[PDB]
């Protein structure tokens, strides 16, 4: 008979999104800084710190019955205090792979004792990813795409291979132009990178684009105005959790990218 009441502290924005997508959001009592979806619900919840800089006291003072996160959660010394306090904790992998959404969904569903709801969500996410990949197969002339991580004019980084964004670009039928500059993971933007990449599409984050003054500011960054992207103002700005979370909205984000890439394939050059 007896029913306990679950008090979940979720350590990562993408895990939080998945708890809410499974229908269990009312049991979440604490979230990290990156947990911006669904924004109306997560803005109301106590903050336990950023996912990689978690407060042990911020988590434990919420008296959780369960703490759940994935490999981005840290530091290790905070996880260790959770264990030493005797609070149930589980952590899952989060590889840069189109299999990560399904794996994280099954992980959360099992912890919450709803494996059937989890199979239903994973099957839908996989169907949405399938549909975007089918649209991406229409691209026979794939555009060169450069992802820029921006944090004002001071910080300008490009993402190469072994990143979630690299996986998203390729599955949406685009070419990650950071390979042409040799880039693995995150590396600084440079005159040399821009010459070698000459992207057709500039892919950025919402906040990043705001932090440089919008499209007008971005194209004041040396070299960018004169790329094929810069010339046609072909800038795609997406929310960070949406583009890079590898969560339930992965198929929706792939569809937005591939639609944009298809247009660039037709219109960027000559
Ligand atoms: C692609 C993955 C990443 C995303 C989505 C991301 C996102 C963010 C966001 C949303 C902020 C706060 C808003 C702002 O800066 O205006 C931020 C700040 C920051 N990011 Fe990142 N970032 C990423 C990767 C990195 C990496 C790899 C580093 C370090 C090597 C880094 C270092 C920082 C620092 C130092 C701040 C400023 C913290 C503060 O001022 O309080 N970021 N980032
Ligand atoms: C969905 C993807 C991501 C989102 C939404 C996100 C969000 C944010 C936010 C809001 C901050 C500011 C936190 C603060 O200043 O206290 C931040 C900082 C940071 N992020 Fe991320 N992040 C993401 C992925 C990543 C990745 C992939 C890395 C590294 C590979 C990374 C490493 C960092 C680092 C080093 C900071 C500076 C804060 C610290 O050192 O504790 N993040 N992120
Ligand atoms: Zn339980
Ligand atoms: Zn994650
Ligand atoms: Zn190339
Ligand atoms: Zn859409």
């Amino acid at each position: 008979g007896p029913l306990g009441s679950e008090r979940i502290v979720s350590l990562n924005g993408d895990i939080t999104e998945i708890i809410f997508a499974l229908g269990m959001g009312e049991y979440v009592v604490g979230v990290d800084s990156s947990a911006t979806y669904p924004p109306e619900r997560t803005k109301m919840l106590p903050n336990i710190g950023y996912q990689r800089r978690l407060s042990a006291e911020g988590i434990l003072s919420l008296n959780p019955t369960l703490v759940i996160g994935d490999e981005a959660a840290g530091p290790p010394e905070t996880l260790a205090q959770i264990r030493a306090a005797g609070v149930p904790l589980a952590i899952t992998a989060d590889p840069p792979s189109l299999d990560a959404p399904q794996q994280k969904i099954r992980f959360v569903a099992q912890a919450l004792g709803i494996p059937q709801r989890g199979e239903r969500l994973a099957a839908q996410v996989e169907a949405e990813i399938a549909a975007a990949r089918d649209l991406a197969r229409r691209i026979t002339n794939p555009p060169h795409v450069l992802f820029l991580y921006l944090r004002g004019t001071d910080v300008q980084q490009v993402a190469g291979r072994n990143t979630a964004v690299d996986v998203m670009i390729a599955a949406a039928g685009g070419i990650n132009a950071a390979a042409d500059a040799g880039i693995v993971e995150f590396k600084p933007l440079s005159p040399e990178v821009v010459i070698a990449a000459q992207p057709d599409v500039l892919l950025v984050l919402d906040k990043g684009l705001e932090s440089v003054g919008g499209v007008d500011g971005l194209l004041k960054i040396p070299g960018l105005a004169d790329t094929p992207a810069g010339r046609q103002r072909r800038i795609i700005a997406l929310d960070d959790l949406y583009l890079l979370g590898m969560g339930p909205r992965t198929g929706q984000a792939l569809t937005d990218l591939t639609i944009a890439f298809y247009d660039a394939a037709q219109g960027s050059r000559p």
